């Protein structure tokens, strides 16, 4: 796994969902800005849903891993639309690059 790799696994992933490079418009759910230094969701200019608004809690890698379970029980009333990728190993993978681009 490299951070090349998981870049474009994101890509597709989902990206449309967390909007491109700042500069766009704000996209459905916080990219990634934050997720394991911010609150919950609780970004600037960025619409956050009515959880993100709650401040519900800040998303970490052991966390995330158990919040895979039920994405809906962690955030009642937010449907996740799209998504090209579902191997466990590409998921796992796209998270570790995500541990560096928020610290490394
Ligand atoms: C569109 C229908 C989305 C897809 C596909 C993905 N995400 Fe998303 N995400 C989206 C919304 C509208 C929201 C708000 C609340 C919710 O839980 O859906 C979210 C939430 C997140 C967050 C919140 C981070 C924060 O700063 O609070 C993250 C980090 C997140 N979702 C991650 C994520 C990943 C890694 C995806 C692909 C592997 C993914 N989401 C798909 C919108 C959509």
């Amino acid at each position: 796994g490299d951070v090349e790799k998981g870049k474009k696994i994101f890509v597709q992933k989902c990206a449309q969902c967390h909007t491109v490079e700042k500069g766009g418009k704000h996209k459905t759910g916080p990219n990634l800005h934050g997720l394991f230094g911010r609150k919950t969701g609780q970004a600037p200019g960025f619409t956050y849903t009515d959880a993100n608004k709650n401040k519900g809690i800040t998303w970490k890698e052991e966390t995330l891993m158990e919040y895979l379970e039920n994405p809906k029980k962690y955030i009642p009333g937010t449907k996740m639309i799209f998504a090209g990728i579902k191997k466990k190993t590409e998921r796992e993978d796209g998270i570790a690059y995500l541990k560096k681009a928020t610290n490394e």
